[PDB]
RNA sequence: GGGAUUUAGCUCAGUUGGGAGAGCGCCAGACUGAAGAUCUGGAGGUCCUGUGUUCGAUCCACAGAAUCCCCAC
RNA sequence: GGGAUUUAGCUCAGUUGGGAGAGCGCCAGACUGAAGAUCUGGAGGUCCUGUGUUCGAUCCACAGAAUCCCCAC
């Protein structure tokens, strides 16, 4: 006869993932370029940078693409409960996705905690870039099929049976070409934090010391995780 | 999949309670006043009624007192799944809340399913206003001897029952009986037709089993 | 990093619904009657009855056909804990019903908690009736498909894509008269508590009293659920 | 569906444990000793063999002591879904203890999923073991002092530490130094070989990482 | 609605920033015929956790955890 | 591995079975010029929960819950 599910934890590692609920209807229409715009893909990325810089929580880095934000955690606060975690960092984003787009009507993101094996974490960010590419394609060759004359119901009925290469192939007939289009509407950004080798007086030793500061960065140009390059890129960003 | 609670369940009915992550905190940083404020008191109010009317997850009405709310849910949305509610639901307060007060720095409302009984409806209602209630003693016992430090102004209330508060309160200006009656009792946001009550009755001493007819 | 899942919680009232795991292949070939075989629907009945007599949990009643048993809880052990009221209910079903078909192999239940409303409990065991009926339908059809010559995993798949209605009107066809059959093995078996009225000696009254004692009862000729005469029946059940 | 927790999952590897439900209790009504007994010891160990052998669950191995098993399991069965896990294996394991000791009464094991990371398998196990010492120790304290009632028993062993227990015990004709290692340490059942260990070592002071490889 | 506490096995100090101590207790030693007591040496540290600020954090900032308590009930 | 506790707002009694009490405290009353103290009356009960046994359960049986504690760590 009470609150049953705030006592539901989880272990690190954690990735928790947020989602846009119904974006593409509560951001429209708001003058947003079709089919992507790249004020809108900053919007996220700074939201995802502000969550990591002043949230007090404090995710490894994060991965950012559409309308979704992965977050990678190998510490958690509220000792793990599931209700806070998923709450609180939902509210924070639609709040800071908020200001960042100056919205005047309501937006919410849901979110859910992936949990998974150390070993795991680059498996899961592969899925996720995957899901990133198909995402590219579908949203290009739905912006061509409409634009064309297809039915809005007609045009994502037909993409969701068609594969990936297929639509690739469509637009390519058409006269679109994917491959020169920037690489963050094909692979996503990835935020995360670098080191940064800096220096300081200490007044005692009367000389200069060197330490390090972690700053947080945003990446536009990231490899394909699943490669020869994109490994130890991840082995890098996961430590 | 790894998603291990994805499709963990509640039934109806269900009450989702939303509480402010450290408002005091961060509202008092932005200017406003302590232990209540009417600008947010009506934020907060006009962000259920916003929710009831704009998320499309129709709950029947709402409590709110301090930085609180509790919606009552007699259908569900989501199809009961308890880390899409907690979420979407603290989110879309999260972001109503920011559009209402034009917040510059984000803030963040946490969220947690209550899950009671048909009979046990008034019951929870009746304890979230007796909390109201407590709440509205002790935060001006407090937040009115800090004019005095956090430790100083505790040990300074240290075993002082209630009535002891409210005449050494109005020794020094303040009169508790005379505060709105949205800081003493909370406000309702019920529903068609949507309502703010900023008069309510005490629960328990009917009318929310009326109310939920 | 730990026993996170312990401190799930459920709300009464519940059901708690055991289904026996692969019983078909745990369970054969030990000699039991094909289709149907009473002995075995009696292990069934009589497994749920010990269950309410001596397991020291209080179900209202119980609901059992095929290879499961739903029991009703408006009170609960262990505090509502799910992983508790899960493993210890379906633990004490698997050794009750190994012993009382005299196993040599090891058997096994699976359980899970179904949450209600009190309103809801009546919809809840005509859902399970009705899976009943399909059960019994689907049992029949695959008894003569599979005698008649179709393959295992053929005779599987015909019966799963046809209605109720259609597999009925099979077993017609071919002489198989379902109506004539026995109620049990149509709707199942109820195990409930009826009220008894008995007499005493009040040795300071020097005369006889009258109290009431619930004794727990197999009903083998159970009504449809939803129907003007089950309605009633299930109402005094949960009363 | 109403089956709220149905879906609720975990994710390797993970540890089972499982406890026999009162049967201290049931099984000295039965005419077995305390609070030792080699037959039960067997029947527990081979439970766990014959679990390992033809579940289909496939577990590493199984450590087990008194009335408890614990499974370590490094791929997941049933799609890592709990209350099938909790409830499959815990009715496989009564099932199979009732064959092993041709019960003619019905008995219960609980069961719980420990949700570990992989570098505290080691730990985990290590810590059983230690509850195993001390369950050792205090059980052969208390159910040989009622041979004298509960509370007494209880109230005569209060806070006389581990040493002067063993020296109360010699005195009396126990020797809980030459007692079996199955009782001291507990028994190892671990894997196409089956192999039961009823000689195992202390834990804490590189065996079973060299087990699970 | 609020406060306090968290540091060696145990009970507790640490100048609001320059690499953390005491007392019981434990180990060893001598005092010597031997203990027991007292002196000496020794061992014991996730300064509750995470992230920041700083040349540098037990200490400051942000966000958390656990325990006790006031109010309330 | 074990023990103890759970009963009025609070602290606690109840013959191992015939419808549960005391003390603080509260309410009222008198003692009277008034309190304060003391006498009287009064109010306060999920006998922790569920199911059994019994004509009858705070009490016995079975199974649970919460808190404290020993052992252990
Ligand atoms: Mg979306
Ligand atoms: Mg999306
Ligand atoms: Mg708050
Ligand atoms: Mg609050
Ligand atoms: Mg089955
Ligand atoms: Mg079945
Ligand atoms: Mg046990
Ligand atoms: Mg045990």
């Amino acid at each position: 006869t009470r609150e049953i599910y705030a006592e539901m934890r989880c272990i690190p590692p954690v990735v928790l993932r947020a989602d846009g609920r119904n974006f593409k209807n509560t951001l429209s229409g708001l003058g947003f370029e079709k089919p992507y715009d790249k004020t809108f893909a900053r919007a996220m990325a700074d939201t995802a940078e502000l969550f990591i810089k002043k949230s007090g929580l404090s995710p490894l880095f994060a991965y950012t693409f559409s309308d979704e934000i992965s977050f990678l955690f190998t510490d958690l606060p509220f000792d793990g409960r599931v209700e806070k975690i998923d709450s609180v960092v939902a509210s924070f984003l639609g709040s800071a996705l908020t200001i960042k787009l100056r919205l005047e009507e309501p937006i919410a993101f849901d979110s859910r905690l992936v949990a998974l094996q150390k070993e795991e974490i680059p498996e899961y960010f592969h899925r996720r870039q995957l899901e990133a590419w198909r995402n590219f394609v579908a949203s290009w060759g739905y912006y061509a099929l409409r634009n064309e004359g297809m039915g809005r119901n007609e045009a994502a009925k037909y993409l969701k049976r068609k594969k990936e290469s297929e639509i690739h192939e469509m637009l390519f007939e058409r006269g679109i070409n994917l491959a020169t289009l920037p690489s963050w509407q094909r692979r996503g950004v990835i935020i995360s934090k670098e080191a940064r080798e800096i220096q300081g007086f200490n007044p005692v030793s009367g000389k200069e010391e060197k330490s390090l500061r972690r700053k947080i960065t945003q990446n536009w140009e990231i490899p394909k995780f699943k490669s020869e390059k994109g490994i130890p890129f991840l082995e890098k960003l996961i430590n």
